[PDB]
């Protein structure tokens, strides 16, 4: 931190204590955030932000450099061939993917399957020239369970059928039970803490994304506050995904809010499930057929 202009030893200490440890957070911070640190003037605040942006080369980029940025995105396999295809490879890091679906469509299954697949290194697709092994080494998952449907048994099961050690999945997945939107949001904001503590958080699951908000803001006479809070929650999620190059998944029970990728899942015949990609920034809408068995997502 003392590398930054306007940052002395005493200032560095305040910064690390206020949770500002890495350059990107400072580079992307506002003067307000930094001035609420006490002992930090605005001039010093503005100087370090400018410095952080420069040390992180956050300026205009063109030509080939535009390709390199996009190459830092790695993807997580879903164990479904058709789904990975419709996804253009698999679930993208640096983005928020949503699986909306009717009751029992498999939203929660996909979340569990994703935590398991994170532990199979061959399920993380990436350009080894833009993403080093170390960056995806000892990957960990954060599971914000708002429904109370996290099932370690399902994790163990999905894991064995994948030839992955179940306990290892459990040992590398942080679960937080949220009972309302307040807890749901705070847990997400605290993910930074797990990372500063040395945890290579690469997957974040929010199941469910909307249940709490709908339950608390029932009265459609204050839907504004609702949209606001949630919007702020999505901002936090998108930033988290970009800055920590990790995949963010969210579920939504349906039978408006921000989401980079949008799916609507429905039940087919028995095992069958039909997921429809109806919105994304660079891919055409498409359908993916797969099934949910004792092994998890397959085909
Ligand atoms: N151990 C298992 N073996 C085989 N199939 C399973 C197993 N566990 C769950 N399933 C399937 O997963 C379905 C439930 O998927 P689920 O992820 O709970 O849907 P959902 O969309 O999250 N439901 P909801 O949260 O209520 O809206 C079941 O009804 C089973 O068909
Ligand atoms: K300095
Ligand atoms: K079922
Ligand atoms: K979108
Ligand atoms: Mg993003
Ligand atoms: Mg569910």
């Amino acid at each position: 931190l003392t590398d930054l202009p306007g940052v002395g030893p005493s200032t560095a200490e305040k910064l690390v204590e206020a949770g500002y440890i890495d350059f990107m957070k400072i580079a992307t911070a506002t003067v307000g955030e930094l001035t609420d640190i006490e002992g930090i003037s605005e001039k010093a605040a503005a100087k370090m932000i400018m410095g952080a942006r420069d040390l992180c080369d956050l300026g205009f980029k063109s030509g080939i450099d535009l390709l390199k940025q996009r190459s830092t995105v790695w993807k997580l396999s879903t164990s479904s061939s058709e789904l990975d295809s419709v996804l253009g490879g698999g679930l993208e890091s640096q983005s928020v993917t949503e699986f909306a679906g009717v009751f029992g469509s498999g939203k929660t299954q996909i979340m569990h399957q994703s935590c398991v697949n994170l532990q199979n290194p061959e399920f993380l697709f990436y350009d080894e020239e833009a993403v080093s092994k170390g960056e995806v080494a000892q990957p960990k998952a954060v599971y914000i369970d708002t429904e109370g449907t996290f099932r370690p048994e399902r994790i163990m099961q999905m894991a064995e059928h994948a030839g992955i050690d179940g306990q290892t999945v459990l040992d590398n997945t942080f679960v937080a039970r949220a009972y309302n939107s307040d807890m749901q949001m705070l847990f997400a904001e605290k993910i930074e803490d797990l990372i500063q503590e040395g945890n290579n958080i690469k997957l974040v699951v929010i199941d469910s994304l909307t249940s709490t908000f709908r339950n608390e803001y029932t009265g459609r006479g204050k839907l504004a506050e609702r949209q606001q809070k949630l919007g702020r929650h999505m901002a936090t999620l998108n930033k988290l995904a970009d800055l920590f190059n990790c995949v963010v998944l969210v579920t939504n029970q349906v039978s408006g809010h921000a989401a980079t990728f949008r799916f609507f899942v429905r039940k087919g015949k028995g095992d069958k499930r039909v997921a429809k990609l109806y919105d994304s920034p660079h891919l055409p809408d498409a359908e993916a057929i797969f099934r949910i068995t004792e092994k998890g997502i397959q085909d």
